[PDB]
């Protein structure tokens, strides 16, 4: 039923790709006559110079490797148009961005067209659709410094987002240093209306700078430590309730936390609000050093006092109503990170999987790809037993650590802070998809045993294989210029600030040696992400996180195969599944370790998943995307989520909450 | 009743200036503990090497000049607060002023108090607040242009207002260089929204950036071209009904409307809206050039073609519901301007009344004070019959025109773009208040013949004085440097360029014959403006327009007395007026004199209104806010009154329309 809509496209389309990409190059917008070439000049000449190699290297039987929603993705918004029509072939686009990648380094590109072609892993979004075209911006992730505390820092940042608003990528924006409600202004002897009627402003902008053209309306994260004086109307930003001039409901809410905060909840103690012009110096530091300048202000009487609890209930009424705010961990993310001898880090992302520096005058950009880890299964020399493939996991990882690297030097960035930051210390970020899959294909449930040995074993490699790429590259071209100083310059790695040992399935010794010798080429490496679109692209589950249901209508693929195997797939069968919500446990004629393999995210328990989470990020350089769930919900049984994972020394505690 | 409230203020009061002074400029914020001077260096030495003189200088009865809501007007936001608690008398306030004004230039420190005491004249808002403290900011009027047609130079301008729009004073913004609702984006093959989510934008940076601290959300006037492509979204903007998402309440709507739309409307033919991308220029000239432009454009298939009256139609359908759009006069403004030597002027301003040259690089800038007509009365020789001194008059305005070229020289200017603008051009801009009650007082109706002849001779002798004062300037320091070119250079005054004669009460032919050898101070001078709270500080009726209603309760002062005087005042008397909303018409025991002396503004015909406007207007420099007023208006009614005043060549045809 979907290879009729497959093979229409090829039915009204140009096989030839040089001739789609004169097509592309050539075009012109008949109601403008102004020509709006769809390709940079660069790659038209480098196809050009190589028509007949390029040509004949594409496969078209690739395109069946689809689904029946995941072509309608590529169709619907990623295959460039022509006339409102589409006018690439999935191979097209892939082809595309290959070049866009590597110029004229025809050998490395015709090896990445392979691998993403087979769906070995995939690049990005802004990846998908700008590499190879006129500007080419292929970066996800802007992490912005609010210029300074006064209103053309404020509109100066502003700008700096539009701009970057409206060709793609997401931002994540930290507000501390912005003095709140009722603060004293010099310049006019008057009193300041705080973060509300600012964020309303940003929220203003983000509903208007809709993408590019008509895209689609930014998104916007906002970053604040729970300290700041406002935060009880902050975390409040999404409740659709209550006076609307208050709200704010197209941006995010998200808590940069301390320590300290956890402390004064759990001792049931006190906890002091300040505006930032009274208590100034705070998000400058982390750990030690803040809790001495906090204790001294608190002691000070430069700020109002609150019971801890008070704003710890707030806190979970609204993430139980709104499945906001965020909560990432500020310490846990600068004393675990090989920026720090740059300075103190101030905020995450969209999707609270980066870390990185920002400052007024460098903007934090970074360029994701993520690896498809059902590829790697191998059932090698017998059949009904399965292996996993490592050692090329660790041959694609060195692969897709050169694109991103590559990328970093080929990027337009929208702005001179964005140029700055990354041509200094180019961070990097690959990912993961399918690991749900991947543990339902190899028979393993998610709270297995087995499966948590397959989770650390899987993110040890992916890190071992990007930094020993990234070290030949300081061999050829030198270190990145920051790399002086740092935690990898003295040898002291991921796992190292974690205080562990590695698992050990490859060498870290030799890697240490060869690093601090020669270098590495990028600062860091690091940041499973939440594949939303990509994900389905590939038609594997979203991210690192368990099945939501067992039907999405479409059944689990994997639960179908099983049941009609077993012959008690019927109606019966057909109907207490569109009625038990896609869960199978309590259904009358089915075995138990069906029931064992199917579970619902649901029937899983938050321990488990903290876990996990806490066992892959010793080989994280930045963070993860760790969404929550829960049945019905009870104030306790969120304080002991928050608390657990905290303890866990997780970065990323909570991204959203899904309920009910 | 109201010497109850002023000798309160006398009781809670230091007495003695400099020790106000002292106290102002040594004052520190308790909350804070940093100092807070209210008072400039320059200033308080100024005071401080003239203690003695200054001191003896103020005449403290001067503050019972004052009225009921007059003094709680200064009260309640003009007179410097000490501790929420007000800190000046208004002769304080007043002295203040005078200093900063005119620095170590002592003798006309002392000239400018008495005048002001005595209730001769009065400076703007923006001067009464800030003269005299740390950073003075004077001026009342900004008109920004718009940079560039880009996301960039959107977002400039924004930053622009908020600068200017933290700092007191109105804008003037137009817009007629951004493309419209549907247009090409080459940057990311996208298309535009238009004007109205980018109006959004604006209105919320309006309510924002409140003044200051917390002292009063902003006021926009948006100036468009009527063949603009949005203009029909533009026009309703102030609508109380409808799709929430496509107003924005807090702004006004202003038409800068060319010759050539008046002429399709009355020809009920046909009218042509654009996109400036479509057919670029057409706000950069005017008259004959830009009729040979748009015709053309028109011709070339351009543009979207509509019956002109079905816009006209909607334009009145919007006035009669929300009293806006404001209309004013492209081409008679451009035509009939000193400034034309500069390049094309592209808007008014907020209230409809300068008209000053603009460009991404100058925003232009201008102060404003307003003589006091009633003040120049003078029952010489007999009694019970009055003359107006026209001499001192023309003196008055002399010393006000000198005020207001120093204001120049020592205004704190928020953005460059301004600074620049004002030492190059050095416009300046006076007014009047009270023409009502000096035609209440001199006992002529608003429609008499006599009235007509003293607005002619009145505004006569205000630019007179205004040209004369600005070229003494001009020889001892030079000319304006933008001089070299302008009509002015060449004899070309302003009543000139309406080809007409002066009235003849003073000698022009030597005051040009000066000014062609010497060269003026200042490029424009006059601009008569709505003091909608200067005049009642005053306590004159509101500008040059008639009184709204005999009653405001609190009854008109000269209809009071006369009913008295005939007896004829007791309690039918006490309610037929109260009940009649102010109206003394059709009263059975009333003389026609009075009747005809105390007709309110909605009995007298608009026509009348237009006539008097077009004679004071080839004295007027810039332009002037005409207020119109209707009892149950009908399409026809509007349209006449429109045409009318366009015909007699005005600027500004339409400020509010009121109605009922
Ligand atoms: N809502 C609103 N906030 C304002 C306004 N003016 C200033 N603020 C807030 C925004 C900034 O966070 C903070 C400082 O603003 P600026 O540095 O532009 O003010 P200024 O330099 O005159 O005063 P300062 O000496 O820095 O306190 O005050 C205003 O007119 N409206
Ligand atoms: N609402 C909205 N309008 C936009 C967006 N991008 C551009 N525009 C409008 C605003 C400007 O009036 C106009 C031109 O914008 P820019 O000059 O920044 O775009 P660019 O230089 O890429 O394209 P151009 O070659 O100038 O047409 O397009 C957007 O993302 N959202
Ligand atoms: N709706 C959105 N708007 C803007 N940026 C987004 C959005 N969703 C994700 N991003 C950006 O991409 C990253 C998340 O990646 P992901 O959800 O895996 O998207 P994709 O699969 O399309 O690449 C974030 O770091 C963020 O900066
Ligand atoms: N509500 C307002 N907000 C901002 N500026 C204003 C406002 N009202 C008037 N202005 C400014 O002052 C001028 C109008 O002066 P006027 O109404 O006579 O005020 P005032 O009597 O207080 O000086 C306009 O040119 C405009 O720039
Ligand atoms: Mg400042
Ligand atoms: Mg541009």
């Amino acid at each position: 039923a979907a290879r009729i809509a497959i093979s229409n496209l090829h039915k009204q389309t140009t096989k030839q790709f040089s001739k789609v990409v004169e097509d592309l190059y050539r075009y012109v917008n008949a109601a403008t006559g102004k020509p709006a070439p769809m390709i940079s000049d660069d790659v038209y000449n480098i196809v050009m110079e190589n028509k007949d190699k390029l040509n004949s290297a594409i496969v078209y039987d690739r395109d069946f490797q689809y689904s029946y929603f995941g072509f309608k993705t590529l169709e619907r918004s990623y295959l460039l148009r022509i006339n409102g029509q589409v006018a690439e072939r999935p191979q097209h686009l892939i082809m595309r961005v290959a070049l866009g990648i590597h110029g004229r380094d025809i050998e490395a590109a015709l090896e990445t067209y392979n691998l993403m072609s087979l769906k070995y892993f995939t690049h990005a979004s802004p990846t998908l659709f700008n590499a190879g075209t006129p500007k080419p911006q292929m970066s996800s992730c802007f992490l912005v410094a609010m210029k300074e505390d006064s209103i053309e820092g404020i509109y100066d940042t502003l700008k700096e987002c539009a701009l970057i608003s409206k060709t793609a990528g997401g931002i994540g924006l930290h507000i501390h240093n912005i003095r709140s409600t009722g603060s004293y202004i010099a310049g006019t002897n008057g009193t300041s209306n705080g973060l509300i009627p600012m964020i309303r402003v940003f929220n203003n902008t983000a509903r208007y700078v809709d993408a590019g053209g008509n895209k689609r309306p930014g998104a916007f994260a906002l970053y604040l430590e729970p300290w700041h004086a406002d935060i009880f109307d902050f975390i409040d930003i999404r409740k659709n309730h209550g006076k609307e001039e208050i709200r704010a409901r197209d941006l995010f809410p998200a808590l940069w936390i301390p320590d300290l905060f956890m402390k004064r909840v759990e001792e049931n103690g006190t906890w002091t609000l300040f505006s930032p012009t009274s208590a100034p110096g705070l998000s400058d530091c982390y750990g030690d050093e803040f809790e001495a300048l906090y204790t001294r202000y608190e002691k000070e009487g430069r700020g109002k006092t609150i019971k801890a609890q008070k704003l710890w209930y707030s806190i979970l009424e609204a993430q139980t109503e709104t499945g906001t705010p965020f909560v990432v961990y500020k310490d846990a993310c600068n004393r675990k990170s090989n920026q720090k001898n740059l300075g103190v880090i101030k905020s995450s992302n969209l999707c609270c999987e980066i870390v990185e520096y920002s400052a007024p005058d460098e903007t934090a950009v970074c360029n994701l790809a993520s690896v498809a880890l059902p590829a790697f299964i191998e059932t090698s020399e017998d059949g009904k037993t399965s292996t996993y493939n490592f050692k090329k996991l660790h041959e694609i990882a060195k692969v897709v650590t050169r694109n991103l690297n590559r990328v970093i030097d080929r990027n337009y960035y929208p702005v001179e802070e964005a140029r700055k930051s990354n041509m200094r210390h180019r961070p990097i970020a690959l990912g993961v998809q399918g690991l749900a899959d991947t543990f339902m294909l190899l028979r393993l449930p998610f709270d297995s045993e087995e499966a948590r040995l397959l989770n650390i074993q899987i993110f040890e490699t992916i890190y071992h294989a990007s930094m020993e790429a990234s070290c030949e590259l300081a061999q050829k071209d030198g270190p990145y210029e920051t790399f002086q100083g740092s935690p990898a310059s003295q040898g002291i790695l991921q796992f190292d600030m974690w205080d562990q040992k590695p698992y050990g399935m490859w060498d870290w010794d030799t890697l240490r040696k060869d690093i601090m010798k020669h270098g590495v080429r990028n600062s860091l490496t690091m940041a499973p992400m939440p594949t939303a679109s990509t994900s389905q692209i590939l038609g594997y589950n979203e991210c690192f996180e368990p099945v939501t249901s067992n039907m999405y209508q479409v059944v689990n693929p994997y639960l179908l195969r099983d049941l009609v195997d077993l012959g008690i797939w019927d109606e019966g069968m057909k109907q207490y599944l569109i009625t038990q919500n896609g869960s199978i446990q309590g259904l009358p004629n089915v075995p138990q370790e069906l029931k064992d393999l199917y579970k619902t995210v649901w029937e899983i328990s938050q321990k488990t998943i903290i876990n996990m989470a806490a066992d892959r990020s010793v080989y994280i350089d930045q963070s993860h995307s760790l969404n929550l769930f829960l049945r019905a919900p009870t104030m306790g049984k969120l304080t002991s989520m928050h608390f657990y994972g905290w303890k866990k020394g997780l970065k990323t505690g909570m991204y959203y909450l899904r309920t009910q």
